[PDB]
C-alpha cells in the first residue's frame, strides 16, 4: 500500500475509557490495569469491555495510523461511529456502527455479522488502519509482513463522524497484559 502519506497523529480520549484502563501521559498507549483506576463514572465510558476511543473525529478525507499489538493474545482494532452504544452488551458489527478486526483464541476475524475468518500467514506485531471517508472504505494492513492486506470493508455506511476504536482485551490468562501503542509516523 501507498497510504502512509495520509498519516494522522492519533491520541486516546481518557473520558471514553473503561475505568480499568491506564492511558499513558502522552495519550499514545493503553493497557489493562489490575483494578479500577480511581476515576469517576460518566455516560461516555465503555462499561462492559476494556475499550477506549481516539480523541480525533473524522467526517471526510483519507486517514492512516498504525497500532502495536506485540505479545497480546486478544484485542479489537478499527473505527466506529461517534454515537456507538457505550453501556451494556453489544456485538462489533457495521449494523452497530463498528468497522473492526480482532484476535481471539489464536484466530484473526473481521467484525462482520456473522464474523469473517482472516487468513494471516505472519502473525502481526503492528497493524495499519486506512479510512477513506468518501469512498466508504476501511482497510487493515500487516506491517510485520511488508504491509500485506488483511481485510477491506467496502460500501461502508458510516452515517456519522468516525473515531479510532481500541479494545485491549481482558487478561484472565495473565498472558494479555501488554499495551496497545500508537506507533510513530
Ligand atoms: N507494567 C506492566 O505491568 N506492564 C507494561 C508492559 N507489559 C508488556 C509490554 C510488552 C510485552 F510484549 C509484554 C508485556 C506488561 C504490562
Amino acid at each position: 500500500h501507498h497510504h502512509h502519506h495520509h498519516m494522522v497523529h492519533i491520541t486516546l480520549d481518557r473520558n471514553t475509557a473503561n475505568s480499568w484502563l491506564i492511558i499513558s501521559k502522552d495519550r499514545r498507549q493503553v493497557r489493562m490495569g489490575d483494578t479500577h483506576q480511581n476515576v469517576s463514572d460518566n455516560k461516555e465510558r465503555f462499561s462492559n469491555y476494556p475499550m477506549v476511543l481516539g480523541a480525533q473525529r473524522f467526517s471526510s478525507g483519507k486517514m492512516y495510523w498504525e497500532v502495536d499489538v506485540t505479545q497480546k493474545e486478544a484485542w479489537d482494532l478499527g473505527v466506529c461511529r461517534d454515537s456507538v452504544q457505550r453501556k451494556g452488551q453489544f456485538s462489533l458489527s457495521p449494523e452497530n456502527g463498528f468497522w473492526t478486526i480482532w484476535l481471539w483464541q489464536d484466530s484473526y476475524e473481521a467484525g462482520t455479522s456473522p464474523q469473517t475468518t482472516l487468513h494471516i500467514q505472519v502473525p502481526p506485531c503492528q497493524i495499519g488502519i486506512f479510512v477513506d471517508y468518501e469512498a466508504g472504505v476501511v482497510s487493515f494492513y500487516n506491517i510485520t509482513d511488508h504491509g500485506s492486506l488483511i481485510y477491506t470493508f467496502s460500501e461502508c455506511v458510516f452515517a456519522g463522524p468516525l473515531r479510532p476504536f481500541f479494545n485491549v482485551g481482558f487478561n484472565y490468562s495473565g498472558g494479555n497484559a501488554a499495551p496497545l501503542k500508537l506507533c510513530p509516523l
